[PDB]
């Protein structure tokens, strides 16, 4: 089912995006003392 | 085209797994920096 696969991709992209945001927060912190 | 979508999912899972490893590595580094 295509919508089911498309939903799964959408869910993984969303996770990916959230993971990148966490990485960006962690690197911001590393930039301070 | 379903195999194409299924491939994309495998590729996003792999990307996401690697981001989780990077997060783990960043948190360790912040704990020792």
């Amino acid at each position: 089912r295509m919508k089911q696969l498309e939903d799964k991709i959408e869910e993984l992209l969303s996770k990916n995006y959230h993971l990148e945001n966490e990485i960006a927060r962690l690197k911001k912190l590393i930039g301070e003392r």
